[PDB]
């Protein structure tokens, strides 16, 4: 048995080392401890202080210098003692305080135990570097095994939602919440590879597990946050018969960061699957692709990064190229996604310049050519498409002649459109492959892209940390509120306690309805046919300055305004965020397009489940109406779901292992609610039954009995 033997590597990767003779002797002392700051500017700096005396209402300790501080009782942080240090869940700890939470993570880290339980849910700290606890044999451990029987690890919580499943007959949801860079992609896919080893009977399990690759190659890119930072959510059904075997999956994705493709930030990388290709391409598809190196394509050669420490982009094109095979798409379907990636690189390199007019021309064809090449499409035809677009002007057909600014964006629209759609055809193409079986049952795991702040934060922004708010809101809302809710709904002898937490006012000031939110009034601007970006802030300003709490106009800007969102304040630039809500294509680019002689290309334009458009009255749908209906109904989904909360955690802004951050890190436990959420397991009744079915406590409701 692993658990009970000293020498496997259970014990030795999942489990506090055996203390010392000398750590005995330091765990019977009699003397007691503080943690105290000895700069008080500095209150997430904390260092031990031995107590030396006491009054009735203080505690007088020695500094580490030497020198000796007093302080009141109720303003003490008192140290556990050392017994306490490294326990697998905080909500036994005695005392329970801010920097004691984080020195019991600090030693479970230090020995590479990035697991730990805070009460009902668990939280995971990044490593950074990889740790031998996802092996076969660890999930073999856990298979079967009550929380409390195995060491914290994502495969318990994982194992522990399964049997609620089964036991329970209801859809369970698995909530990974955590800023850029946690860790909630990597905790994802050990959800999904427990799931399948302990839920399987092969072929269907290596589908769901190669979707990965794919989608990350699409979908994922470098960040000055996360070398690997996912730039759309997912949320992934698992699906299982009554029985209780893996029957297939889906993958609801969420909206992609598009404008990523035609721009990114200094050390940045566009998606990774540009480098895949142009690394890891054949003699031949280079040239019937007519491809160079990343250097030669304005798409890859801006941001002055194009490779990623410790990645090689060919190795992963391959990687990639085996999950396409495995998931089952055709070698005519594969060559049509590069031509594609291709094209897109080729349109990145137009030219545009100024004609004899205010109209812009294309002196040299050559990338328009490759593009009209790689694409099927004609090259004449896409050039008259740029450059003069045709519209309406009442009912009369009016070609435009557009600038070499107006052209440069319209190419970048269509680059864009055309890499959003490629990727909804991807995870439609996966998932017609996964859905092999009506479900009985489901475990949802959610993958959001995490709370983040740039320099320079942008519509895309708002989105995420948004999602990432809500998300919050929703640990607040089940661990407290439904909590409280239903003590009172049974008359308990129960005082109500203020956690504190409540992220509404940013919620309203968002996306409320009355008064208008930013969303709604962005919306509004949107279809107001004067509007431009600097109106748009104007009337931000005028709705939210010095009348809303979370909001401020900054004084050192007139195009940024800022947020308070739950994780930090983030001041968002305003610049492009009409024209991104109203995502505008022209339709002879369209029209030029739906006439490719490419298969794959054809349906990205012709299928309406892809190519097309909702409406709202006479304007297509915005972004941000896109946006909220797919959160209302993610959030929709959970509302079905018992749901289970792993919150990773990020130890410092350098993607670095073996560095804990105290300032990074316990920013993250306090926003994240982690101490409410260890109090009220500790002050509260977790369990209850109608009636039917030693000791004290215990509680007894209008309908049922209560027990903590
Ligand atoms: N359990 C883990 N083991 C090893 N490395 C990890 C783990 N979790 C995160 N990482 C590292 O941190 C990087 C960022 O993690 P990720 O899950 O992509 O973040 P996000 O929360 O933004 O999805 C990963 O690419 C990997 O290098
Ligand atoms: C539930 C939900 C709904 C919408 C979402 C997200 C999640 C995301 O995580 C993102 O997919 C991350 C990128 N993003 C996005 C991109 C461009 C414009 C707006 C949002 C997102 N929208
Ligand atoms: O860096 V992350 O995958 O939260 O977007
Ligand atoms: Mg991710």
């Amino acid at each position: 048995n692993p658990i009970h033997d000293r020498t496997s590597d259970y014990h030795k990767y999942l489990k506090v080392k055996q203390g010392d003779s000398d750590l005995f002797k330091l765990t019977v002392s009699d003397k007691r401890y503080i943690w105290y700051n000895p700069d008080p500017k500095e209150r997430d700096s904390y260092e031990c202080g031995e107590i030396v005396s006491e009054t009735s209402d203080s505690f007088t300790f020695k500094t580490v210098d030497g020198q000796d501080r007093q302080v009141k009782k109720d303003d003490a942080n008192q140290r556990n003692p050392i017994k306490f240090d490294g326990v697998e869940d905080m909500s036994e700890l005695s005392y329970l305080n801010e920097p004691a939470v984080f020195h019991n993570l600090r030693v479970r880290y230090n020995q590479d135990l990035i697991y730990t339980y805070s009460g009902l849910f668990l939280v995971a700290v990044n490593p950074f570097k990889r740790i031998p606890i996802y092996t076969q044999e660890m999930v073999d451990i856990f298979k079967g095994r009550r929380r409390n029987e195995v060491a914290p690890h994502i495969f318990a919580i994982s194992d522990v939602a399964y049997r609620s499943m089964l036991d329970d007959r209801q859809n369970q949801s698995l909530l990974i919440t955590g800023e850029s860079g946690a860790g909630k992609t990597e905790n994802t896919k050990k959800v999904i590879q427990y799931l399948a080893s302990v839920a399987g009977r092969g072929v269907l399990e290596q589908q769901i597990l190669q979707a990965n690759p794919i989608l990350e190659a699409f979908g994922n890119a470098k960040t000055t946050r996360n070398n690997n930072a996912s730039r759309f959510g997912k949320f992934i059904e698992i699906q299982f018969n009554s029985a209780g075997f893996i029957s297939g999956a889906s993958i609801q994705s969420y909206l992609l960061e598009k404008s990523r493709v035609v721009f990114q930030s200094e050390t940045e990388r566009n998606y990774h699957i540009f480098y895949q290709l142009l690394a890891g391409a054949t003699a031949e598809e280079k040239k019937a692709l007519h491809l160079a190196g990343p250097e030669s394509f304005n798409y890859l050669n801006q941001s002055g990064c194009v490779d990623i420490k410790g990645v090689s982009d060919s190795e992963e094109f391959k990687i990639t190229r085996q999950a396409m095979d495995i998931v089952g798409f055709s070698q005519e379907e594969q060559m049509s996604i590069f031509k594609i990636i291709a094209g897109i690189l080729h349109l990145g390199n137009i030219k545009f310049e100024k004609g004899a007019g205010e109209g812009a021309v294309l002196k040299d064809k050559t990338a328009l050519n490759a593009a009209s090449t790689v694409f099927g499409v004609n090259p004449s035809v896409l050039e008259k498409a740029l450059m003069e677009p045709r519209i309406l002007a009442g009912r009369d057909l009016v070609a435009q002649h557009l600038n070499v600014e107006k052209s440069s964006s319209s190419r970048d629209a269509l680059v864009k459109a055309l890499y959003g759609r490629l990727f909804l055809w991807l995870v439609k193409k996966i998932n017609n492959v996964l859905c092999q079986e009506r479900k009985a049952y489901f475990i949802g795991v959610l993958d959001i892209s995490g709370f983040e702040i740039f320099k320079v934060n942008s519509f895309e922004q708002l989105c995420i940390n948004y999602t990432n708010e809500k998300l919050q809101q929703f640990f607040n809302h089940h661990m407290f509120k439904l909590e409280q809710e239903e003590y009172l709904k049974e008359k308990i002898n129960w005082t109500f306690i203020d956690f504190g937490l409540d992220s509404q006012a940013t919620i309203d000031l968002i996306d409320g309805r009355q008064p208008p939110g930013i969303l709604a009034l962005l919306d509004e601007q949107s279809v107001f046919p004067n509007a431009t970006d600097n109106t748009l802030i104007t009337k931000l300003h005028s709705h939210f300055s010095k009348k809303n709490a979370k909001y401020e106009e900054p004084r050192f800007s007139k195009t940024e305004f800022g947020v308070t969102h739950y994780a930090g304040q983030v001041m968002y630039e305003i610049q492009d965020w009409l024209e991104k809500n109203k995502d505008p294509l022209q339709q002879d680019l369209e029209l030029c397009f739906k006439d490719s002689s490419d298969n794959v290309v054809t349906k990205l334009f012709n299928d309406p489940n892809i190519a097309s458009r909702a409406k709202k009255g006479a304007n297509f749908i915005t972004v941000a109406a896109q946006y909220k209906e797919q959160l209302a109904s993610l959030m929709a989904t959970l509302e079905t779901t018992n749901p289970h909360f792993v919150r990773c955690i990020i130890p410092n802004n350098k993607q670095l292992p073996a560095k804990l951050e105290d300032k990074v890190v316990l920013d993250q436990l306090r926003c994240n609610g982690v101490l409410e959420g260890i109090r009220i397991t500790r002050k509260g009744f977790p369990n209850r039954i109608i009636y039917a079915d030693d000791p004290e406590q215990y509680r007894f409701g209008i309908t049922k009995i209560f027990f903590r």
